């Protein structure tokens, strides 16, 4: 679809599953060279690699924990060593777990902040460092959430990590705009991925979530991958520092439908 | 680029010049059927029609003042009568003029509110009325500005009209999301159109405006048309109620670069 | 409570009932001179005047329709003629009525825009014109709503009017900040006033509204008057261009409590 | 000024200097019992205690590093042990240092995130835990910055920490609103404190900062202390989850004055 993406090198953290996997496949279809990332073992990663080979794409899988600085540095270097350059960096890895805020341990808080926020900072830092030192007008796409805007009781660490990601992205966008480096956030609403498999399995829970989505349906990973592909393309040449919400209307305050209140 | 746009009927208000004209041409290139709109000068409209024919597109030009209710109703009906349906409604007509707020006449205030806000309401109302009565999952795209967010001294009427447009769009998006009707805003920064021809002609003024754009350059109409084409496509299927800013970073507070303050 | 408010002249539009009335009484208690405003007959206004005399306050009632320019001009002039000066201008008059957006008449749309937005513009314009011509560091307080942020299906005209008010206020705040003139918005959530008397009378409707308020209760007019008094005082000397929401948490997305979604 | 503050117990982190010190003195003047906090330099703390005694206030100083969990727990317990209860928790400690984002070390990033964000989380957690276990309708006030909204090149860690604080506060506000616990942010612009002493000492830098403030002057600590006192009082009974910016108009985009762009 986007001719300019052909030959571009794209690195996606946490891309052996869910949204990351869908984006890896979409970029492969756009003929971009993809660097898949897995945390522990390559099993889940090989699934994505075969999907990419199937569409005739080219990709490699690199092990790396985004909370480990040397791993993030190596991830970026691996892309350059294998494909000779880096064009798009997508910080997608993340985690979440529910706990009443006043009962949340420092350990749980740190795990989410370290992975969701600091991990994205490290990925952004390394990609931009490369872009700046080589005069490349690259782009960084950070995977946020409707929760960088919508508060989330029981997930205060997650909400804080994404609210932080928003300001990080806007700051990097302003700071490097003069160099032609674009930095944007994608803000997905409720999407059908493994992180919500069990939750959406229960008919009562699914109905509950769907009631919070004005469009009435839980989005598919491909609908988010579509956003990532467009933002990475030259079609979005004048777009930087924004958060593009793809949430079926979730951020529009679903409780106020029918003129309530 | 977007196969799903082929055959779609697109109506664009104030499309004989500037952004409207660029969008008309872009949609024609996507093989959509376009309805161009001119307020009074038909010669300008014929010009756009010629450009559309140059790309093998199909279009018609319809006279209509967006501040006249019957004109807006006729504009929508003309599209349906000529092409048999309506798929995308783009409210783009607008005007602006500088006046210190405490010296602004009610006349000037009303002219801008009537055209920029009420005109968009009428266009949105008529398109949605049609979508609802015919079970069509159409889309409405409203042309806003970075000024639905960035205050604008000397243009208080313009700022108010776009701030109003933002809430109008979000309200319509929430209200009609259940019917599959998407409503979104495009928020352009400084773009090279006739509305800024004289301003950008002066080297001192151009440099002044460019200093307020982090990316360092005034955008081209095609960069905005690209956003409109994507939002109208099925690629943005899960996107509604947002304002997609294409401003080279203007909304990121340009005065704070280099860690100032 | 606020010693600096003693002797200050405060004009409040639509102050014969509801929030306007409560603010008039609160300012009278702060020993400010108040100018009450009624649209048709002085009956409702005399009630407020007696309440003010009761607390030992000084006030006058002036007839005026905020949609009539000459009436707004006269309202401001009346304050200056009676008390010799003007210190605080509060644009509070407003109206609302429910109608599906695609079925809303231009007449209904205009009535709400004219009263809620244009009326506030006229009041702000006249007060600021006076402040500027007499080097007075006055303040303008505009009564908004949680709906300058929260979309409102069935009330698209109201939402648009307040979204517009937000940008109007921010623009005026920026434009006149150098002159020491502060302009701020107050954003009330659901408050117990006559505009909601019937709605809250029904036990089913009240429970419905309360379910949308995190704090669990519908606010009282005095809780909003408290905000107006503080914003007008020198305690808020460095505060301008903001919208101070007093909504019991309504803007925090009530549907997401208990970690839903 | 606020009669309801008499006898209330207020804990303020990092209150031996700057804004913290000013708030400690203001609350003492309101007859509240204050718990001052110092990280290491006790002499600075004794200084604030002397100022408090000068106004006839009652206070104690407690050593504590907000990045050390046991220190935060002890800080809250010390207030309860000394004064028998806790009513207001103010997380004010913070730090910042400039570094180009692509050159920022993980160490610098973590120091700011740990202090500015995690420290505030710990303080909020401990105060709320106490409020919940004892059915106290207490309040938490978190000291943010205009930079929870305005991006800040060279201070990406600071911006991220405050953007995170915003979502943390909104989440806690929503989560505990049913229990009557209010949580709000104060967002100061440029204020005359020791953190900016050297910067404002230079006439060129001061003029530069003042040019970014619409009101034209750098605020005084007392202007922020005024906001904290009001938010803690019952006058703000229906206010929760907001960020009250006291910035002289900084968040209104100063570069757009005079209708530029
Ligand atoms: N699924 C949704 O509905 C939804 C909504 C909003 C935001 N998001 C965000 O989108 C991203 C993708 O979510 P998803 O649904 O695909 O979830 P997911 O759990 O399937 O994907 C996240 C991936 O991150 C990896 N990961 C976690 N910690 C890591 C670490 N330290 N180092 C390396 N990899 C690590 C996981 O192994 C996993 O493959 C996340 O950042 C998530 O917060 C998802
Ligand atoms: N050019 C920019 O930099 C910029 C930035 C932000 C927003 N915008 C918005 O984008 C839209 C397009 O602006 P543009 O630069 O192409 O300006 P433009 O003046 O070239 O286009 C506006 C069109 O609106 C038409 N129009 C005005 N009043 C009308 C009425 N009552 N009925 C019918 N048509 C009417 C005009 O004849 C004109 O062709 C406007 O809404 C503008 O506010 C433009
Ligand atoms: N009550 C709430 O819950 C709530 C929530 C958000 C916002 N508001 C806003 O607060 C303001 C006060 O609302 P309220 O509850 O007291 O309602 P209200 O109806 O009691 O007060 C509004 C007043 O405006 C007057 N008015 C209307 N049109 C006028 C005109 N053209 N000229 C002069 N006066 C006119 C009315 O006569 C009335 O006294 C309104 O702007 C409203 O939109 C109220
Ligand atoms: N001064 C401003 O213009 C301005 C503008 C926006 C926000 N703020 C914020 O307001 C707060 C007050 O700033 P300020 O100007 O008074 O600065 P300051 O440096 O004078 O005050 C911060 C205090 O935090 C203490 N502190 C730092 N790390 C600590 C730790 N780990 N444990 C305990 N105490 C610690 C410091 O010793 C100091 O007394 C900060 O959070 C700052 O980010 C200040």
């Amino acid at each position: 679809m986007y001719k300019d993406l052909e030959g571009k090198v794209v690195v996606i953290t946490g891309s052996s599953t869910g949204l990351g996997k869908s984006m890896a496949i979409r970029f492969a279809t756009e003929k971009a060279k993809v660097v898949v990332n897995y945390r522990s073992k390559e099993d889940e990663a090989n699934s994505v690699l075969e999907e990419i080979k199937k569409v005739g794409g080219e990709a490699i899988a690199v092990k790396g924990d985004v909370t480990v600085e040397s791993d993030v540095i190596n991830l970026v270097q691996s892309a350059i060593k294998e494909f000779g350059k880096l064009d798009v960096m997508i910080n997608n890895a993340g985690l979440e777990n529910p706990v009443s805020s006043h009962e949340m341990s420092l350990s749980d808080w740190n795990k989410v902040i370290d992975t969701n926020l600091t991990g994205a900072f490290l990925g952004s830092r390394e990609a931009i460092k490369y872009f700046v030192e080589n005069d490349i007008k690259g782009t960084v796409i950070n995977m946020s959430s409707v929760h960088e805007k919508i508060p989330w009781p029981l997930f205060v660490h997650y909400a804080a990590s994404k609210g932080g990601m928003k300001l990080m992205t806007e700051t990097l966008a302003l700071e490097y705009a003069p160099k032609g480096i674009r930095v944007n956030n994608i803000g997905p609403g409720a999407i059908n991925t493994p992180i919500n498999a069990e939750k959406f399995a229960d008919p009562e829970q699914r109905a509950d979530v769907e009631s919070m989505i004005p469009m009435g349906y839980i989005g598919e990973p491909e609908e988010i991958a579509a956003v990532a592909a467009w933002l990475a393309s030259s079609e979005a040449s004048y777009v930087t520092g924004i958060t593009l919400f793809a949430d079926g209307g979730m951020t529009q305050y679903p409780s106020f439908q029918a003129g309530r209140g």
